[PDB]
């Protein structure tokens, strides 16, 4: 339960906040960790719970943290530490200068020009759902749509054949939001017995996936070893897999329960790229962290080498001091400001795909199904971690209010 106080942590910055089963949930996961921010909370607080951590509240802290990598390495970013200490994906779990070479490499395989060369492939498998789900009048949104339309995107870049989702994602589910079947380090070693037959036949007999690129690739000038093209594979895996999947039911859970901001893209479908912004910040889901490099006096808290801080990717664009009514979700909000795809040097390297996928969603489905609800007496649930998620979302719809384009 609860790790006893290390004797250098203040009594009074005690909040015993759990990352895995918040105490506020059934309000919704982004709601249960805004507790944190709540009038009588510090800026810094220490959870006792999961072997003991600190945790920055506010989106400044949070910024300054992620800007600073001497004091906060990325080195045992995962919570608990022994995830952390396990925790070996390149290049988040590197610090610059070393991390920028691989970064490089891996920002070819997902970057900018590899997302807009797929456009229409992820315009056609949007389109192709929901023009087969529109007539049903139902779906299981997560299962129907939100796991397989990135998942499938993300397959495809990989080179990878699709009949191994459903054991990759329960990998990649274990290392997010563990249900106990497995430690982060037991998931991670069955992911890389995954694809270390993989990548030695990519660099064998290299193609044009994701894998045979970071496989043959080269580190700034010199050839990439097989064990860094594993751990690099690893980090794509994580993110193209778990992420924009639950990001989606976030959003379209709310979009179900908002007719009126449904008729604002409907009419006007050029805001949709705005809305996509607001919704990334109102549902954020990410909640890493670093790793104190030596003792470091922060914000008037002494913090100790080897401590281990959460700094909530989330809670930045939540806090009310840097969006007012935060809670809110405003599609003209004026200054969006969030840290949703993470802050400094490790700013996330699949966000450009990521915003497509969500854009072309949005754009596709409200064009062919703008009229939705959530099936009734479903009581939606949430589940925290370090992507946190949404269980199930049964949607409903009368197939006469629906349009085939
Ligand atoms: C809604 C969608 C997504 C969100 C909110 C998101 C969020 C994040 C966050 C917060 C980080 C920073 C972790 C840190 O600083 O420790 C990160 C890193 C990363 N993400 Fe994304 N992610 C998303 C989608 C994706 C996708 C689709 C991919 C493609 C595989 C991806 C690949 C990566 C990689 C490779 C990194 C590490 C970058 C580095 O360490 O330099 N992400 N992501
Ligand atoms: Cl999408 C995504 C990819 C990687 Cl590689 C990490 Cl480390 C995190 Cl924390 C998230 Cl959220
Ligand atoms: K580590």
């Amino acid at each position: 339960n609860l790790a006893p106080l290390p004797p250098h942590v203040p009594e009074h910055l005690v909040f015993d906040f759990d990352m895995y089963n918040p105490s506020n949930l059934s309000a919704g996961v982004q709601e249960a960790w805004a507790v944190l921010q709540e009038s009588n909370v510090p800026d810094l607080v220490w959870t006792r719970c999961n072997g003991g951590h600190w945790i920055a509240t506010r989106g400044q802290l949070i910024r300054e943290a992620y800007e600073d990598y001497r004091h906060f390495s990325s080195e045992c970013p995962w919570i608990p530490r022994e995830a952390g200490e396990a925790f070996d994906f390149i290049p988040t779990s590197m610090d610059p200068p070393e991390q920028r070479q691989f970064r490089a490499l891996a920002n070819q395989v997902v970057g900018m020009p590899v997302v807009d060369k797929l456009e229409n492939r992820i315009q056609e498998l949007a389109c192709s759902l929901i023009e087969s789900l529109r007539p049903q009048g139902q779906c299981n949104f997560t299962e129907d749509y939100a796991e397989p339309f990135p998942i499938r995107i993300f397959m495809l870049l990989a080179g990878l054949p699709e009949e191994d989702i459903p054991h990759l994602k329960y990998l990649t589910d274990q290392m997010t939001r563990p249900d106990g079947s497995m430690t982060f380090a037991e998931a991670k070693e069955a992911l890389y017995d995954y694809l270390i037959p993989i990548i030695e036949q990519r660099r064998q007999k290299p193609g044009t996936d994701a894998i045979s690129i970071v496989a043959n690739g080269q580190v700034n000038g010199r050839p990439i070893t097989s064990d860094e093209a594993k751990r690099m594979c690893g980090a794509l895996l994580l993110g193209g897999l778990d992420t924009v999947v639950n990001f989606l039911s976030f959003s379209m859970e709310f979009l179900a329960k908002s007719p009126e901001h449904r008729q604002e893209l409907i009419e006007r479908p050029e805001r949709i790229p705005a809305a996509c912004e607001e919704l990334l910040r109102r549902f954020s889901l990410v909640a890493d962290g670093r790793i104190l490099t030596s003792d470091y006096e922060f914000h008037g808290v002494q913090l100790k080498k080897g401590d281990q801080i959460l700094l909530p990717q989330m809670l930045s664009g939540l806090d009310e001091r840097e969006n007012a009514a935060p809670m809110h979700v405003d599609f003209s909000r004026q200054k969006v400001s969030h840290t949703t795809f993470g802050h400094g040097s490790h700013l996330c390297l699949g966000q450009h795909l990521a915003r497509r996928e969500i854009i072309v969603t949005l754009k596709e489905w409200l064009t062919r199904i703008p009229d939705f609800s959530i099936a009734p007496g479903a009581q939606i649930q949430h589940k925290s971690g370090i992507v946190s998620g949404v269980q199930a979302l049964p949607l409903v719809w009368d197939p006469a209010t629906t349009k085939a384009v």
